[PDB]
């Protein structure tokens, strides 16, 4: 159901049409965010889980202060899915030092 930084990693039991609410921290201030390959928000696969993301500025509204990316993940196939995040600048891509995210989605 609801999914954190807490649970990288994790194997999460869905059922197919289930939403996944996976929260993580992300500060646009750095300019990096939170994506799938490619520097996207959207999912790799439509056919296997549907993706729809929101950013919630930190209460606070304290400038320079991170918020928190909600991604809302709908699995659409059986079978795991590997929801596959990487914190980076779009312009910039992935490196070794990436913080990177992980949950699979045990599908049914």
């Amino acid at each position: 159901h609801k999914v954190t930084k807490a649970h990288n990693g994790a194997t999460l039991t869905v059922a197919v049409g289930e939403l996944v609410e996976i929260q993580l921290p992300s500060n646009p201030t750095t300019g990096f965010a939170w994506y799938f390959e490619g520097g996207t928000k959207e999912s790799p696969n439509e056919s296997m889980f549907t993706v729809e993301n929101k950013y919630f500025p930190p209460d606070s509204k304290l400038l320079g202060a991170g918020g928190t990316e909600h991604f809302h993940v709908t699995v659409k196939a059986a079978g795991t899915h590997a929801v596959n995040l990487t914190y980076m600048r779009p312009w910039t891509g992935p490196s070794h030092d990436s913080e990177r995210f992980i949950v699979y989605l045990k599908a049914n």
